[PDB]
C-alpha cells in the first residue's frame, strides 16, 4: 500500500487534436472510410470472421503487388517492421548481402544485416543518385551474394528507380531480390512477378492512406526455399516467417496462436486495399503521375528547382526540392505548419539539410492540394529570412 | 503491362462485422471512447502535438506501473513484441536466464532467450503451479543469473503470481527482474518501483480496453545501466532501446526519426489509461477482485470446479476452469459463440484442451457480463453431448 504515483492531471483532460494537412512523406491523411473503419468495435482475434478479413487483406496485397505467390501476409508493425522481418528470415549470419545505399532506406538496411552478423556489401551512392543494371551486375559477380536489397521509391531522395530486368540478373547469380515499396506502392508501376522480385514490402501509411503500424510483405517461391530450409532460428520470434505464415493461413497446418494481430488496424487496412481496388490500380498511378507533374511545374513557377534533375527518375509520391539560397528551411517549413496548418519536411539523413519533401499520396494526390501548398511555399518565400 | 491480378471480387462488398461479447483472455470490448479515439484523423507522426500525446502516455504508464523511472515507453507491437524487445535488449548472448515456466509465457521466454543465444534454466512447473521466493533463490544460486523471468498473471492457467520481496531476492544476487503484467495489470495490486521490479512489460488489449497492437515498458535504472554499458549491438534495429528512448524523450538528445509509430493506436492508448487513471487503480483492482468473486461462485453453482484450488492464488483478470467430464471442450466453446454470440477460450499449450478460459477485463468485468455468461455455459452443459 502508501500509492507513490497520482493521477496524471494532464490525462483528466479530454483528448483533442489539432485538423493538420499532412503533405510530407508519411504519414498521410486517411479518408472517411478509413475512420469509420477505425472506431469499430472488437472481434476476436482468432474468429472464423478475423480469418475471413485476414483472407480478403492477402488477396489485396496480392492485387496491389500483382504477385500470386502463397507467403503473402501482413506484418504487425511498421514499415521497418517489414525490413527485419525479411531480413531476419532470409539472412543467416556470415552471408553474403549486397544494399543499393541510395538513401536511408539503404543505411538501415546496413545497421539491420550488420546487426544480425552478415557480411553487408554497401553499394553506398550520392544523394539523388540511382543504380543501373550494370553496377548491380558488377556488385552481383564481385561479392556473389544470397541477397540485394533495392529502394523502389526513394523518399529520402525522391528518386524513382528502374526495376525491369534486375529480378531475372539477381536469379542468374543465383541471388534473392528485396525491393522497398513502401513509398512507391500504389503511385508507381510495380508488378512483382513480372519483375521476378523475391521480397516486396511495403507500409499501411503512405499511398493506402491507412494508419501507421502495419505492412506488407509477399515471398517468392525462391526465397520461400530458403526460409524453409535455412538450418538455424532466426533472431525473432515476433517475425518469424514459419510462425507467422501458419497463422495467416499460409500453410498445410491449422492455424496457431502466434501473437494477437492488431485487429482494428486490420479493419482499416481492409478498407485501404478495398478503395485501391475499385479505383484500380493503373488510375491510381495515372492520378500520382498527374498530380505529381502538375506538383513540379508549380514549385520551378516559385523559383525552385527539383532536386532530382531527370524527370524520368523522380519519385510521383515524394519531390525532392532543393533549399533556396539563403534561406534557413526550418523556417519556411515552421512557417508553413504555422500560417497554413500544412506539414511538409526536411530531408533525412543523407538529404538532411539540404532539401525539401512534399509528399502525394493516395486520396492527398490531388490538384487541389497542390494548389494549397504552392501558396504556402510562396508565402513563405516571401516572409522568411534572406541572407 | 498485361496485369495479372484482378481486383478481388471479395473486397468490392462493404465491411462488415459481427457483434461479439469476448469474454476470453483477450483481446477485450472496447469502450465507446476508446472507438471514437479510433475514428480519429491523423497528425503528423513527428509533430510537437505527437511528443505531446507521447508524453502524456508516459505519465499515464508510471501511473499503472507505479513507477517514476525515467526509462518508460510504449512498444509499437503486440505482448509478444515487448517481451522480446525486454529480453533483446537485456541479454548479450551466453548470459545466464531463468524462467518461471508455468504456463506457456515462460515457454515463450525460453524459445525467444534461447532465439537470441542466451544460456536458459527453466523452472519448468504443472500446469495451475507457481514458484515460492524458495525455488527462486534456489535456482538464482546454483545458475547465477543476469536475469529472471517471472509472469504475474498467468492467462493459460489462471494462476496469479506472488511478487513482494521476489525483487529483493534477485537484487541480493546482483540479478534483474522481468516480470510480464500483459494479463494483470489493471486488475491485481502491483508496484512497480516498491517491489523493486527491473523490468515490467504490459499489453493494451487485457484490463485497458484498447486495441491490441501496442504494448508498455518501463525499466529501471540497475536494467538501464546494463543496456547502456553492453558490448554488443542487439539483434533487432526495431526494438533497440537507445533508439527507441531517444524518439520518446527518454534521453538528452532531441527527438530522431527511429520508425513511425502508430498514431492512431496511441490515440486510444492515450484514452484507455485516462480511463483509468479517472476511476483510479485501487478501484479497478476492487471491481475485477469483485467481479471474480461473483464469477466464481456462480461457476461452481452450474458443479464446475475452479481449475485452481487456492483461491488466493486465481487471477482475477482470467479464470481457468475444469473441463466437465464427458464433455468435448469444443462442442461448449461453439454452443455458447453460435448460441449467445459470446467468446470464451479452451486452454493454451501446457493448458490446452484441460481447461475453459473466461476473462474480466476492465470495463466488461461486470455482473452483467457474468451473469451472461454463466447461463451461456448452462445452457451448453445441458445440451451438448455427454459420453
Ligand atoms: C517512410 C518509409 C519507411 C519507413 O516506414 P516506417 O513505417 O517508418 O517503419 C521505409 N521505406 C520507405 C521508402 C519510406 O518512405
Ligand atoms: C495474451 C497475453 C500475452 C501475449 O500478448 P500478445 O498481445 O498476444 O502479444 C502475453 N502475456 C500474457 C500474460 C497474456 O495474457
Amino acid at each position: 500500500h502508501k500509492l507513490l504515483v497520482t493521477p496524471p492531471k494532464a490525462l483528466l483532460k479530454p483528448l483533442s487534436i489539432p485538423n493538420q494537412l499532412l503533405l510530407g512523406p508519411g504519414p498521410s491523411n486517411l479518408p472517411p472510410r478509413i475512420m469509420a473503419a477505425g472506431g469499430l468495435q472488437m472481434i476476436g482475434s482468432m474468429s472464423k470472421d478475423m480469418y475471413q478479413i485476414m483472407d480478403e487483406i492477402k488477396e489485396g496485397i496480392q492485387y496491389v503487388f500483382q504477385t500470386r505467390n502463397p507467403l503473402t501476409l501482413v506484418i504487425s508493425g511498421s514499415g521497418h517492421c517489414a525490413l527485419e522481418a525479411a531480413l531476419v528470415n532470409v539472412l543467416e549470419p556470415g552471408d553474403s548481402f549486397l544494399v543499393g545505399a541510395n538513401g536511408i532506406w539503404g543505411q538501415r538496411a546496413v545497421d539491420i544485416g550488420e546487426r544480425i552478423g552478415a557480411r553487408v556489401h554497401p553499394m553506398t551512392k550520392d544523394p539523388g543518385g540511382h543504380y543501373t543494371l550494370q553496377e548491380v551486375e558488377e556488385g552481383l559477380a564481385q561479392h556473389k551474394p544470397v541477397l540485394l536489397f533495392l529502394t523502389h521509391g526513394e523518399s529520402s531522395t525522391g528518386v524513382l528507380q528502374p526495376l525491369d530486368g534486375f529480378g531475372e540478373l539477381c536469379h542468374r547469380y543465383k541471388c534473392l531480390l528485396l525491393v522497398d515499396s513502401v513509398a512507391s506502392l500504389g503511385g508507381t508501376p510495380l508488378y512483382m512477378d513480372r519483375q521476378g522480385i523475391d521480397i516486396l514490402y511495403s507500409g499501411s501509411q503512405k499511398a493506402l492512406n491507412a494508419p501507421p503500424g502495419t505492412s506488407l510483405i509477399s515471398f517468392s517461391d525462391k526465397a520461400k526455399k530458403k526460409m524453409y530450409s535455412r538450418k538455424t532460428k532466426p533472431f525473432s520470434f515476433y517475425l518469424d516467417i514459419k510462425w507467422l505464415a501458419n497463422f495467416w493461413g499460409c500453410d498445410d497446418q491449422p492455424r496457431m496462436y502466434h501473437h494477437t494481430i492488431p485487429v482494428i488496424s486490420l479493419y482499416s487496412l481492409r478498407e485501404s486495399l478495398a478503395l485501391i481496388a475499385e479505383q484500380g490500380l493503373e488510375n491510381s498511378w495515372r492520378q500520382h503521375r498527374e498530380a505529381a507533374a502538375y506538383l513540379h511545374g508549380r514549385l520551378q513557377a516559385l523559383g525552385l528547382q527539383l532536386f532530382v534533375k531527370d524527370p524520368a527518375l523522380r519519385l510521383p509520391t515524394v519531390t525532392t526540392v532543393a533549399v533556396p539560397a539563403g534561406y534557413d528551411w526550418r523556417d519556411i517549413v515552421s512557417y508553413v505548419i504555422d500560417h497554413f496548418d500544412i506539414e511538409i519536411m526536411g530531408g533525412l539523413g543523407p538529404s538532411t539539410g539540404k532539401v525539401l519533401r512534399i509528399g502525394l499520396l493516395g486520396c492527398n494526390a490531388t490538384r487541389e492540394n497542390v494548389d494549397r501548398v504552392t501558396e504556402a511555399l510562396r508565402a513563405a518565400l516571401q516572409h522568411c529570412p534572406k541572407k
